[PDB]
């Protein structure tokens, strides 16, 4: 659990899921 893993958990999440298209 770094830095760069939580950019990963939070990029997603935000910044997106509109018309489901983030999995």
């Amino acid at each position: 659990e770094t830095r760069e893993q939580r950019a990963i958990r939070l990029a997603r999440m935000s910044a997106y899921a509109a018309r489901r298209l983030a999995n």
